[PDB]
């Protein structure tokens, strides 16, 4: 359509006009801005201002210039670009698996980039002005994708009010505080899915009623009745940890400020210490511990010091299980090492999870395990009356949220499965061990028959041909054949060898043995229909094909995880066993050991005193 | 003048009147069953105003009934007190038992027979009529109406008997004249308006039989009497069907027609018998080679005491089947099996359902296990050939029958309704036969795999055996290898000031170094190394549709054909069919492939265990030698010893 010598033209970037180009020979690729377009004298300079900031500034996470390949003939110059291959941010925001916000590991890289980004720019003396998730791309790095910034420029009109600073409709002058507003809103969508103040609403009506909000309010949302609700807590649904969603939550509070002069203002980093205070969070290293008693989530702040039985306290006093009775085991069933710190759990991406790094606790005190999540308010309205009409944006929204719900129902229920996993895990790993003894066992049985079978014969022998050749002796050798009678742990190997063979029944049983995933399956599809309907088709209608999803999930949610913990608690009896035979074991052992040492000395005792018979008849 | 709301029939004291047993007429056959016994009974009925003739008609029926005594015949019973009241004259009723199976016509209809009954349910009727009919003509009674409709089956306690009923058209017995009978069933001569013998139900028992094989009339069904007449007598003495091909062309055929659920001998055996009973010629008709005139019923009687073996072959797929004799031995059906496979009796591994291989010296019959249910499956072998490493995946499967690879090259031919109502049951077939030959082959691959693992089992017995020894005699060894260094110890220790015997000092060195190559721990060492390596490969075995569907697809297909109004009954193409066919056999070969693919791999570890079984038995034969030679130098030498201190005592 286009081509420059190796330089080919590509795929529209997005609207002047951003377009991709591939060199043919080498492979790289751009992103050339364009402007065929005639313009005013002060547009003409903010353009050219544009490409000269650009070719000044140097950032890892900021959208680097290149050359214009040599031959590229308005009259105005080209933005030769780098291609960042991840797109842009609003894509990923509207991937289907994303309307209830990114995940963890994609939140926490893109605070970390934009952060970085931001500080370099405001230290460059740029303010962006513009700063949202179509001004943010993607750039393939080599174990992540990078956020970049761009357009450093010097639902449609309602549209490009979103990301402002309420200042921007109100005055002309402003500050470096724009900024912490657009990277507030920004940061918020992505980790809820949608924006925290009344998105969509008319200006006027806008600035009316989030004017009203308190310094601690980061959403202000309309219900489905429309009453409009003000919030200091960081709205449910969102795919965060618990201390994230808490620490997260307060930064917001710093950036949504409606002050324009007190945003970003840290308690104690003072005036722009937003960034600082974002460091901190983003620093923390975090340890995420299941207890299998109650199927709950328990994370902790750990320090590189701090030891496993200083966290060992900490998950004490929110499951009430003494240090002791801890066993805390991970994915593969490897019991956590005591000499190593609590830092030991931690194994960073869009990938990143809490589920990467995740620990299972169990109580060593239960024998068996009793079965014992709170759907959004939205989610719960509709759960109420499921034949209500809603309008195509409302659908969209809890649609998408009863989708999460199920999603979660079945990431709830594959976690307490790879609980239940890690410790069949750890029980094949001892059983395993109980099986090399039981061989161990077994075989010093046989060899002990063998001598003492041996033994019995030499004996009898000796015993014969001395009474034949005619005191102390006689009665010394007739003690060491009854001695030898008693030795043998033949029978007590016979029991050990019946509960190992009766324990390894249960263990292969156990071993040898959804609808959850299907009904997943099923509700992100019905969504991603809604989704991918025609404008013209996008009317009113009932959740009923939805909420009849939820039941359904939420029915096979509890009855799968009856069949995980009464698994759970069969492993964890076989696990006791296992623990209570292999001292039995080590024990008959230990016997036969002795049996044998006895019968070898017995033996060359009675060949010496035989030798000395025939010293005293030599003389 | 009042519309009552009561139910009730009519009754005759416990006994409440039911349906008419009949199809058409004025319901002469009745159904009556006793409210306090439970008991049921069937009530023929003459007609109200009867002629003279056809009084002394009703008479002689009653009169024979009243006779005749046989299984398979279905008795004259007493008439109910008070029931010849309710009769339409002054002639007697005529009450017999009641037959809970029906009649054959109503199990010839049912879909799924549609192609023949099974053999089970053939050999049963053929028995049972040919037993009635026997019966009856040494009685010297000729039927002259033998039809399905006057076949119906009772329960017995193991099986469905099949009897005989209408003596209304019998005649005592010499020759007959009488104009009587069904159409379909009547013999050339009744046409011929000739004089008749026996053979006329000859014809009858004979065309029934034919229709119970295949499903349909050997001779131009539906066709009219003069067509029928004018075409039929054109036939050989050997033919047993005159059809109407897709075409339109009439051919004829010596061939019992496919497909039929028989095995290939029956085919062949009842093939020619019923050239015997579809005979034109009425003299000759029945006319058994060995047997002579009338030796039709022994004659069946020696093909349905054929005592019949049937072995599959697993690297072809076919079925083999051989009539055997209470005396043949095992080694001469290997040499039967030999001819038509080309693998020699040596190489013949012959296994049951539940994998057990064949005993030598049995008798052949070992492989045989008798109702409607019973099918060659029952007492079926599987061949294999020890020769083979790998199973060839593809084995062609069955040749469908002329009319099914017809209408598979050309599915978009319109046919008459008629025509689309055989090729639709036949494709149907074909499909149940797919269905049922692949489930063989599954259970042939069970067989072997059963086999694997009785012998794995024997295996594991003799490793842990073996495992046991090797840590004994290690133990034994140890202990020699101590003993004797003490004793040769203390030996050279006193060899100035007490005894010197150079000759006790070398044998005993002997001793030591002759132990030291005993003790096979590096030869049981790599045999427990092969044996847990071959235990992998059967858990792996071990641990490891959409045909049934298919054939579900196409009864009900075939099903919606069948029950269309009469108006509703037009031309049409075999396309959806074709299509379900096409599937099945694609969806055949697929599943076969897999079958096959186990099957190699479940041989290849037969082999391996074969291979281990004597290396564990040499080892353990050593190790028990080493055992005996250990036991013995210990005892010489402390027996020598002991004759060291008689010696120094003198
Ligand atoms: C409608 O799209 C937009 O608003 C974008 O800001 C977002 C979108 O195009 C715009 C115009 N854009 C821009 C608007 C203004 C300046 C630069 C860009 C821009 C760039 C890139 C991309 C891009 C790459 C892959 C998918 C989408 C991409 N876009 C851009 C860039 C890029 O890789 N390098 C520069
Ligand atoms: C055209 O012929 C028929 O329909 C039958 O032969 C076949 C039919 O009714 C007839 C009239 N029939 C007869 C015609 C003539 C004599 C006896 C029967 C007859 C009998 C029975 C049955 C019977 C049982 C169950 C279903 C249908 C049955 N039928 C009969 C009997 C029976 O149980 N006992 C005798």
């Amino acid at each position: 359509t286009q081509t420059c010598g190796a330089w080919e033209m590509k795929e529209r970037l997005g609207t002047g006009n951003v377009i991709r180009w591939h060199n043919q020979e080498t492979g790289e690729q751009i992103a050339i801005k364009q402007c065929r377009q005639e313009l005013s004298p002060r547009n003409r300079e903010r353009w050219c201002l544009e490409i000269q900031i650009m070719r000044r500034l140097t950032h890892p996470n900021v959208v680097a210039a290149r050359d214009v390949p040599e031959g590229m003939q308005n009259d105005l110059p080209l933005l030769a670009m780098e291609y960042c291959q991840g797109g842009d941010l609003r894509k990923y925001l509207n991937q289907f698996e994303n309307c209830c916000g990114l995940r963890e590991g994609a939140i926490l890289t893109l605070l970390s980039d934009i952060a970085s980004a931001l500080r370099y720019l405001h230290e460059n003396r740029i303010i962006h002005r513009d700063l949202k998730p179509e001004n943010i791309v993607l750039q393939q790095g080599e174990q992540r994708l990078i956020h970049k910034i761009i357009d450093l420029g010097y639902t449609s009109f309602v549209g490009t009010l979103q990301y402002l600073a309420p200042e921007l409709l109100e005055q002309q002058k402003y500050t470096v505080t724009v900024d912490y507003w657009s990277f507030g809103t920004l940061a918020f969508e992505c980790i809820t899915g949608f924006r925290p103040f009344l998105p969509n609403w008319q200006p006027v009506q806008w600035h009316s009623k989030v004017r009203q909000k308190s310094e601690v309010d980061i959403v202000v949302s309309e219900d489905l009745n429309g009453t409009v609700k003000f919030s200091s807590s960081l709205p449910y649904p969102n795919n965060l940890n618990s201390v994230l969603a808490e620490r997260l939550e307060k930064w917001l509070q710093l950036m949504l400020m409606w002050h324009p002069r007190q945003r970003g203002t840290d308690p104690t980093y003072g005036p722009n210490g937003c960034f600082k205070a974002l460091d901190d969070i983003l620093n923390l290293k975090l340890v995420h511990i299941l207890n299998m008693v109650t199927g709950t989530i328990h994370t902790y702040p750990v320090t590189e010091d701090e030891s496993l039985q200083s966290l060992k306290a900490r998950i004490q006093q929110d499951t009430g299980i003494p240090e002791e009775d801890q066993e805390l085991l991970q994915e593969a069933g490897l019991a956590l090492i005591p000499d190593k710190p609590a830092t030991q759990c931690i194994s960073l991406n869009e990938g990143h999870t809490l589920d990467m790094d995740l620990v299972f606790l169990f109580d060593n005190s239960k024998i068996t395990y009793e079965t014992q999540r709170p759907q959004p308010e939205s989610v719960s309205c509709i759960l109420q009356e499921p034949k209500r009409n809603l309008a195509f944006f409302q659908l969209r929204k809890v649609w998408g949220q009863v989708w999460h719900s199920i999603q979660t129902l079945k990431e709830d229920c594959n976690r307490l499965q790879q609980g239940q996993r890690a410790a069949m895990m750890n029980l094949l790993r001892n059983n395993s061990c109980l099986s090399k003894m039981k061989n161990s066992m077994a075989s010093m049985s046989q060899q002990l028959k063998a001598k003492l079978d041996f033994f019995k014969t030499s004996i009898q022998i000796d015993l014969e041909k001395y009474s034949e050749q005619t005191d102390k002796l006689l009665l010394a050798w007739r003690e060491m054949e009854q001695a030898v009678e008693l030795c043998g742990r033949e029978n007590e190997v016979k029991l050990l060898v019946e509960r190992m063979m009766a324990l390894q029944t249960d263990i292969v049983d156990l071993q040898r043995s959804g609808t959850l995933d299907d009904l997943e399956e099923q509700a992100r599809e019905l969504y991603r229909r809604l989704r991918e309907k025609p404008r013209d088709q996008r009317t009113e209608g009932d959740s009923q094909e939805m909420v009849r999803l939820l039941l359904q999930a939420i029915q096979s949610f509890e009855k799968k995880v009856r069949v995980i913990y009464t698994q759970l608690s069969k492993t964890v009896v076989c696990k006791q066993k296992a623990l209570e035979l292999l001292p039995k074991v080590e024990e008959v052992v230990s016997l036969m050991n002795e049996d044998e040492k006895t019968v070898v000395r017995l033996q060359e005792k009675r060949q010496k005193e035989l030798w000395n018979l025939l010293k005293i008849a030599c003389s």
